[PDB]
C-alpha cells in the first residue's frame, strides 16, 4: 500500500493530507475507469452521454 509510513490505509486507498505535515488515507470510494477519462463508472460498465452508465 503506497501511501507513506506515517499512516496505514487497507486496500486500495488514496493519500489524504492535511495542512503539510501529516498523512492521512481518504475512504476509497471504488475509482474505477470508463471510456472517457473525464467520467467514472463501476467495473464492468463505461461512461455513456457524460452522466450515466451503460455495459
Amino acid at each position: 500500500v503506497p501511501c507513506d509510513n506515517v499512516s496505514s490505509c487497507p486496500s486500495s486507498d488514496t493519500c489524504c493530507q492535511l495542512t503539510s505535515g501529516e498523512w492521512g488515507c481518504c475512504p476509497i470510494p471504488e475509482a474505477v475507469c470508463c471510456s472517457d477519462h473525464q467520467h467514472c463508472c463501476p467495473q464492468g460498465y463505461t461512461c455513456v452521454a457524460e452522466g450515466q452508465c451503460q455495459k
